[PDB]
Order: C-alpha cells, then structure tokens, then sequence
C-alpha cells in the first residue's frame, strides 16, 4: 500500500526538490541540505531499504532557541536535512489522503490555504453578530499530545503499519510546529514537513465536534477561536469545548490563557481587530508586537 | 449563461436578492444620496422595477461617487470614493454574474479581490520564486487604474467576451460614476473593502491582458489589482523585463508607469501588499512579515 508510493522514485524526486528549496539550518548531524544530493546518490538505496523493514531511526530534532522581540524565546526543533526529505515524501502521500477529511474552516500548513483566510472567514463571523470570541489556548501540541491515542486516530485511516511505525517514530524524534506566524511572518516553516499535519489529524476531531455542536470557528494549527453571538453563550462553549479537548483529545487547555473577549481584546495569527466606523465593519491588521 | 444576454441574468429575482444581501452584509458609508444601507430594501420595494426598466433600455443614471475621508490606523488619511447603496446594489448584480465568467479566464498568480484569494497567498508565491533564485524583482509602480484607464481600451477588452450592449452600456456608466480601488490592503488590513463591488473585477479584467503577456513571456510574477512584482534572475535580465513590459503597459493597455516610484530592486527593498521581505539567517531563506507604517 502507501509504503510503496512514499517511496517511489516520483514521490522521493518531488520530495527532494521540495526540502532542497526549503533549504532551512542543519539538524543534528551537520549535514547541509547542499549535501543532500550527493549523499542519496550514495545511501538512498540503503535507506529505502532500512524504511521497508523498519530499522530507520530518524535522529533527534536539533533544539534551537531564536529570542522575540518582547523578550521571550520561540523554540524549534530542526531535523535532520535528510529526515526533512523523508518527512515531506510521507506528507506528500498523507497530504491529498487527509484533504478530503479536513473542515474548510482549517487553514493550517494546508495546500493552498493562508492565516489570511481564517481572518477574513471570521470577520465575516463577527459582522454577521457573533462579536463574542472565545479564544482557547493549548499548551503546545508536541509537548503534551500522547503519542498513543494520536497513532490510533491515524490508524483509522492508515491500514499501512510500516507508515504507523515510521510516523511513530518521528514523533519520538521530537517533530514540532513552527510557530513565527504568531509575529505575521510568511514563509516556509523550518522542520515542518510532518508534524503541523499530524497535529491537523488530531485537531481535526476538535473540528468535528464544533461542526456537531453548529459553532462557528476558524482554526489555524493549535489556535482556534470561536465566534458566538452573546457573553452567556461563549461561556458555555468556552466550558463545553474545552472539556472536550481535555477529556477527549487528552490535551491540555490553559484556562488562565483562555478568555471570552470581544474582537479588539483578539490576538490572532499576527492579526489584532477593529471597527471601522466608516464601514461599520470589523476589520484586522498586525498587531503592534 | 449567454454572454449576449447577460442582462436578464443580472435583473433576475435570484440575482437581485443575492446582491441585496450581499451589499447589506457589506455594510457601509452611504454615498451622495444619504441613504443608508438599512434604507435599501424599502427603497427597492418602491423603486425596484423601475430601476430594471431604466436599466434594460439604458436610462439608468448612476450617482457620483461621493468622496470620503476617513482615518487610517497608523497615521494619514485614506481616500475613497463610496457609491449610493442603490449603485453599490447595481454593482454587486451585474459583478455577480460577470465574476464566474472571467474567473475562468483568469491567471493563477493573479490575487487581488478575487473569491477566496488573498494578499498573503501572492507573497507565498513570489517567496518561493525568490528562494528559487529569482531575487531581481522588477517592481512597476503604476498610476492609480481608475484615475488613468482609457475607457474605450477598457471597454473594448470587456466587449470581447461580454457581447450584450446593455450590460456594456450600463459597465461605462460605471465608469464615468468614479468606481475606484479601496487600497487599505497597502497597509496590511484585512475586511471589506468599500465601494467595490464591480471596480476591481474591471481592472482586474484589463490587467488580465498584462497576465497573459508576462506568461506568454514565461515570467514569474504575481499580481493583486493593479500592483504587480515580477521575480527575475539577474540584473540585467530584470532591467531587459521592466523595459519591456513596462513598454506594454502603457502602449497596449494605456496605462502609466510613474518613473520615479518603478524601480528594479532586491527583496528588501520592496513593500508590496503590506509586507516587507528579509532574509532569515537561521532558515537561509527569503521571508515576509509587515513593513512599518
Ligand atoms: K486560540
Ligand atoms: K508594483
């Protein structure tokens, strides 16, 4: 099954070119992804077939700490270039599997999609009455997801147990989610290739659970807000929901971060919002930062 | 659809109420009438068929826009000009059944008030051309569409595809009304723009000519209304494209280039669409985050 096309000579080329334009800083082993090409003309074959039984051991994600300007730290974890190309040959075969299962109110490191969608999908929320957010905080995903009931959700989906195994392992190797979007930045993320998919396999249960309940929300990766019509109303979601996401996805909700505000209390995905009173409109722009 | 007989499509029940709800939801300054949005059912109750009449033997006579000065965020005063509610209604009708025309017309790298497309998917865009060596960007500053546009040009590349007289006559009046590009997206907001129901789709449907030539050309551009980057490889071969395509805009489409503001430059000089582009140290790649203002 999918092994196989992971590992196609078609699906590694694309991969290839893909990390090779990424570029991004070495991972652990030193290796720079100028090095890539020649070093799978030596040992793509050898890898290969360590992948098809199950022997690969991706190395750790190399721990990188890249100050904020309000003096905090943004922590990323970088793989190794060659893990990088591996990673993306298993997305690129996820990818179009799990496209067809995510909401259309997800905009997170999908083809296509933008931070500026989920903005402009919930202004249209917060002009048509639903001016009470309720903002969920999550600890971050990596840190807390159970690696367990995440490999179980993906079973029931992937039948393939050599792509479990590998998957599995990557989340071993410490895969996370780059998050500079926060601060508006555009750009290619660095040691994305797997992990923001992963996390929107997991979160896409969330999704279903909002569309149950008929809420209306956007979610970009681990940051989602919800758009209600009245205070009562967004307290009740914002108890109902994060019960939900403790309980059922076992993650974690920080209540203290968490908050029902009106827009201009919002920070989201780089955007702050207003009202224009000429337009008599909300509206979004950076944030000052 | 018939592209001769376009304009019992836009005048149909369907339609109209599509673009009634369409210009409440929008919202809105009220244009030189005075009437507010909220006014605009009641209005049409009266006058609804009246108005279709007018329009189908070409005696509707669109309002000026009205001028309106309002604050922008950071400082300065933004400039728009702000159609009756009657005129924006009007505008949504006939754009509503243009749109999925010239959608399929339209170049992928082309971004500007188009469904489901926004300012941040063109720097995505240009960023991977950037990071594939195309870090020359011939950045064409042009004059402001629906201060320069010729109409009869415009008119002319409309009546191509759009063959019913009607809706020909009607899209001129527009024209003459003083439509324009609300432009706050050069200061990072994103929202509903004013007065654009029909304004943008017009210059995008000119400057779709520009899109065809630049890929005739097999250049790497993006586009969004009528601010376009184009990513080239060399210096040399940047100045080569700014001459010549600059050449077409302003001999084939009419347009103007202004001289003092068209330059070739590396990604850190440029600000397009709010954003500004650096060089990320740690990922060895060009990025995009929002230009000070
Ligand atoms: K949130
Ligand atoms: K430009």
């Amino acid at each position: 099954s999918l092994m196989e096309q992971i590992l196609s000579n078609d699906n590694l080329n694309r991969a290839y070119l893909q990390v090779v334009r990424n570029k991004g800083a070495e991972g652990v082993d030193g290796m720079k992804y100028t090095e890539l090409k020649e070093y799978l003309a030596k040992n793509g074959e050898i890898i290969k077939e360590q992948l098809r039984i199950r022997k690969y051991k991706p190395q750790p994600v190399r721990r990188v700490e890249i100050p904020k300007p309000d003096g905090g730290v943004r922590n990323l974890g970088v793989p190794t270039v060659t893990d990088r190309f591996i990673q993306q040959a298993i997305a690129q075969v996820l990818t179009p599997i799990y496209e067809e299962q995510f909401h259309d109110h997800s905009y997170g490191f999908r083809p296509n999609r933008c931070a500026q969608q989920a903005i402009l999908t919930a202004l249209d929320m917060m002009n048509d009455g639903n001016d009470w957010i309720v903002d969920i905080d999550l600890e971050k995903f990596f840190d807390t997801v159970n690696h367990d009931k995440l490999m179980t959700i993906i079973g029931r989906t992937i039948k393939d147990g050599d792509v479990i195994s590998i998957v599995r392992k990557y989340l071993v190797s410490g895969i996370m989610i780059d998050d500079e979007y926060e601060d508006s930045i555009v750009g290619t993320p660095q040691g994305g290739n797997l992990s923001p998919l992963l996390a929107n396999i997991m979160l896409n249960e969330l999704d279903k659970e909002m569309e149950k309940r008929g809420l209306n929300f956007v979610r970009y990766a681990d940051d989602c807000i919800i758009m209600v019509g009245s205070e009562m109303s967004a307290n009740r979601v914002m108890r109902n929901i994060s019960r939900f996401i403790e309980e059922k996805l076992g993650l974690k909700v920080n209540m203290t971060k968490s908050k029902v505000d009106r827009p201009r209390g919002i920070k989201y995905l780089g955007f702050g919002f207003y009202y224009d009173t000429s337009a008599q409109q909300f509206k979004a722009k950076p944030h000052a930062k």
